């Protein structure tokens, strides 16, 4: 069972140490379930975002093998171009050996710069792996370095310490009551199919069943434009004069609880949860994103859904289980 604690960063961001190569350099990086490649800059990387963070090192590692591979990502906040490259990864207290990793020779754009991490784990299907790279987990699982095919999830509140991510197993301590599993209904992202989004008892979206991935990467809850400027018409929220979506702190009490229905079983979120704030203003947890897909306009349940349950990822049963955290 393998224990990797999560660094919260204003609950916007969760980012943990892993470390690379004989000796081992030290990276913060995502763990993002809506990836699949591991990339972390390095010293051939001369962008902003690269000397902005920590460099990788090829020459002072022992146990480093380099490849004939170019790699390349896009993410809907950055994009990334590098090299690949063999070497030992450490994971929450596993030696992550023969590990194929990215190194970053170009790491444009602004948001990689402000960013607090160095890169981006990800932990879904090889399915969506740029350049057939094999991820961290099926890595570890191969190996037999975990001993079930399965990792679960926690990600803390209001910036407290706590998230973990557990790399082979289950914790009852994390949760209550009994978890509820949901079938993967298509193999790349962690998707699953959404039956509703009720509030009040009536359905105010994704009626009639739609798909959503669940997704650490992201901080907020998703869905399409369309769907959720009427969701944000319920709740209160309005466009500002710094184009953001603000609502009237106070009535975070008045406010109902919308509820999320799951293959079947019915998952709330509370008026705190899907409402962010600080002791000054509250902003809405929902955001509209487009996200064109062979299946139609999908929903990416954030990291304000995944605060509220803790979230079990079986590689095996190609499951998803879910109970609301403790």
């Amino acid at each position: 069972i393998g224990d990797e604690p999560l660094e919260n960063y204003l609950d916007t961001e969760y980012f943990g140490t892993i470390g690379i190569g004989t000796p081992a350099q030290d990276f913060t990086v995502i763990f993002d379930t809506g990836s699949s490649n591991l990339w972390v800059p390095s010293v051939y990387c001369s962008s902003l975002a690269c000397s902005d963070h920590n460099q990788f090192n090829p020459d002072d590692s022992s146990t480093f093998e380099a490849t004939s591979q170019e790699l390349s990502i896009t993410y809907g906040t950055g994009s990334m171009t590098g090299i690949l490259g063999y070497d030992t990864v450490q994971v929450g207290g596993i030696s992550d050996t023969n590990q194929i990793f990215g190194l970053s020779e170009t790491e444009p754009g602004s948001f990689l710069y402000y960013a607090p991490f160095d890169g981006i784990l990800g932990l879904a299907y090889p399915s969506i792996s740029a350049s057939g790279a094999t991820p961290v987990f099926d890595n570890l699982w191969d190996q037999g370095l975990v001993s079930q095919d399965l990792f679960s999830v926690y990600l803390s509140s209001n910036d407290d310490s706590g998230s973990v991510v557990l790399l082979g197993g289950i914790d009852s301590s994390y949760y209550t009551g009994s978890l509820n599993w949901v079938p993967v209904s298509v193999e790349g992202y962690w998707q699953i199919t959404l039956d509703s989004i009720t509030m009040d008892g009536e359905t105010i979206a994704c009626s009639g069943g739609c798909q959503a991935i669940v997704d650490t990467g992201t901080s907020l809850l998703t869905g399409p434009t369309s769907a959720i400027a009427n969701i944000q018409s319920d709740i209160g929220a309005s466009e500002n004069s710094d184009g953001e979506m603000v609502i009237s702190c106070s009535s975070i009490d008045s406010l109902p609880d919308i509820v999320f229905t799951i293959n079947g079983v019915q998952y709330p979120l509370s008026p705190s949860a899907y409402i962010l704030q600080d002791d000054d203003s509250c902003t809405s947890g929902f955001e509209g994103m487009d996200v064109p897909t062979s299946s139609g306009e999908l929903w990416i349940l954030g990291d304000v859904f995944i605060r509220q349950y803790y979230t079990v990822f079986d590689r095996a049963n190609n499951k998803v289980g879910l109970a609301p955290v403790a």
